RNA sequence: GGGGGACCACCAGGUUGCCUAAGGAGGGGUGAACCGGCCCAGGUCGGAAACGGAGCAGGUCAAAACUCCCGUGCUGAUCAGUAGUUUAGCGAGACCCCGUCUC
């Protein structure tokens, strides 16, 4: 969210002046490159995009009339999208019937994180998932994804130090194509800070086993040195894609994707963060976009608030359209405001039909005290954070009803 | 957490009356608004945890209080007028005819 702000930057260097020449857009392409150096993009590469921007759009010749800064932010979007992502979307869905996927990380890359919390996008979205821990050489990582994955009712089937990841993910797989599954991800171990070695055996696995897709996990704290990775991940396997991972603990995110672009491959999930809820599919040009440039009763209100947390995950999608304003994207490091409503929700579920059900609540708790009394035995909240709710109740429902 | 006393309200159920014009050891419901108990999701408090406490939704009633029905005794009142019994006459009159007389 800082590339976005140091091109508002450039752009906001656009405006607001009464030159335009040249020298304007030489000024303002040396604040672009400088805020991809500071992602970490190879410099080459964006002088090769600057030199494209210049040889699209130059100045010296007169298209007579014309609206002015409109094409050139479409121009730098367009040359960004040219090198960020390769096009249009890579392709999502759960591709026909049983979806073997294979998943093989880096040591550190969060390969326990990454196969845990994929999971659940498929599931929200109707589709039954089954994982395949073949992390045999990781004991603990069997225990923390054991731990991490019992609390949503996955079957596994799996044992310890059998020291055969082929025989393993072939004994899975026969397994689970027992009850008419649908996706089966297959979490694949980790060797000698990987140089050479595990991809004979990966090899190995795709002989016996012949998968449908192969998804490698990358890091955003490697850098530009992703490339003679990517080399080798690219021409072992050639229908294969990316996840980039830890978004929000590094400040060097563009730089890989700038290196997986240069490498030409589609990228299909993301991940930001450490939480569960921390995975988005890519929305690409949408993505770019949206970092540079952005009777009613008490029970209506509850489950306005159940759909507006069942629309909840959802964050990157609904927190970056045009028409929010400045002073955002942080909110204290945003958590709190969305843990408090199932808060207030518990407050609400702390009432009765007759109170949920009546025309006026706030009037009601007017005319019977009592009830705002009664829901503090139940919620456990204080009173004083009743009376604050309903405050709030009482001047939102006044701005419905004016609204 | 382990134990010794003291007091209040009630229930089951066995004997009962210095008790009634009658006083069921009946059934049901709310148990709400903080004022009965139990199980207590989520949450909260204490704790490093195990776990335990106050306990909300939700469910529950042999045992806080309230209320309804049946039975019960007093008590007005309604229904069918059911029940088993209680003109005529007289005296005068015009003209004509018949005789007499005079000129």
């Amino acid at each position: 969210a800082d590339l976005g702000r140091k091109i508002t930057s450039a752009l906001r260097s656009l405006s607001n002046a009464t030159i335009i020449n040249e020298e304007v857009l030489n000024a303002m392409l040396k604040e672009v490159c400088t805020a991809l150096l500071e992602a970490d993009v190879n410099i080459k590469l964006v002088k090769q995009l600057r030199e494209n921007v210049k040889s699209a759009i130059d100045l010296e010749e007169m298209a007579s009339g014309l609206n002015k800064r409109k094409m050139i932010q479409h121009a730098v979007f367009k040359e960004l999208v040219k090198l960020v992502d390769p096009g249009v979307k890579a392709w999502t869905p759960t591709k026909g019937k049983q979806n073997v996927i294979m998943f093989v990380g880096l040591q550190g890359s969060g390969k326990t994180t990454t196969c845990s919390k994929l999971a659940y996008y498929y599931q929200r979205k109707g589709w039954k998932t089954c994982l395949i821990c073949a992390d045999t050489f990781r004991a603990g990582a069997f225990d923390q994804l054991k731990q991490n994955a019992t609390k949503a009712r996955i079957p596994f089937y799996g044992s310890y130090t059998e020291m055969d990841p082929v025989i393993i993910a072939s004994e899975g797989v026969e397994k689970f194509k027992n009850e008419n599954f649908e996706i089966i991800i297959v979490d694949t171990s980790g060797r000698h800070k990987q140089e050479d070695s595990l991809f004979e055996e990966m090899l190995q696995v795709a002989n016996a086993i012949q998968p449908d897709n192969i998804v490698y996990v990358m890091d955003a704290s490697i850098g530009q040195a992703c490339e003679a990775q990517a080399k080798a991940f690219k021409d072992k396997v050639d229908v294969a894609s990316v996840i980039v991972t830890k978004l929000d603990g590094h400040a060097k995110g563009g730089g890989a994707l700038s290196a997986v672009a240069a490498t030409k491959s589609p990228i299909i999930f993301i991940g930001t963060g450490e939480h569960i809820d921390d995975f988005e599919p890519f929305k690409t040009q949408p993505f770019i976009s949206k970092l540079l440039g952005m009777q009613f009763t008490l029970r209506d209100m509850y489950e306005q608030f159940q759909n507006i947390m069942k629309m909840g995950p959802f964050s990157q999608i609904l927190g970056m359209i045009p028409g929010f304003g400045t002073d955002f994207m942080s909110k204290g490091n945003e958590q709190e405001s969305m843990a408090r409503l199932k808060k207030l929700m518990t407050i609400m579920d702390s009432m009765n039909d007759q109170e949920l059900d009546s025309t006026d609540g706030a009037k009601v708790f007017s005319k019977q005290p009592g009830r705002i009394q009664r829901v503090a035995r139940g919620s456990g909240v204080s009173t004083r954070d009743v009376q604050e709710l309903l405050t709030q109740y009482t001047k939102f429902a006044q701005m419905v009803k004016k609204m």
